């Protein structure tokens, strides 16, 4: 509408445009890393469920 | 559903991946052993029985 309208909007864009956006990686590596501790720990009953049912645990691949 | 609940989440997972598994080894060969030492002392009361037959024991194989 009128120049200093147009000189508040652009007053408040540039405000909202730098919120400090968060570092969103260690927030995201620690649900990668407890995916494996919990595969690992659901593969320990597998092999310990094998050995109990041959005397042996498995052979590699 | 909000970035601190998927937070404690992976901070639970960990928690309960990790329990203190114990070593399920010593307590199985108990087992294995306690069945020979038994087999032992029934297999004697058969070389015994036949022996009070034919005043001898049996031939081996």
């Amino acid at each position: 509408f009128t120049l200093i309208e147009l000189l508040i909007v652009v007053a408040i864009i540039g405000i909202l445009a730098a919120i400090a956006i968060p570092q969103f990686s260690a927030y995201r590596v620690k649900a990668y890393n407890s995916a494996a501790s919990s595969d690992l720990r659901n593969l320990k009953t597998a092999l310990e469920s094998a050995f109990a049912d041959d005397q042996t645990y498995p052979p590699e691949s």
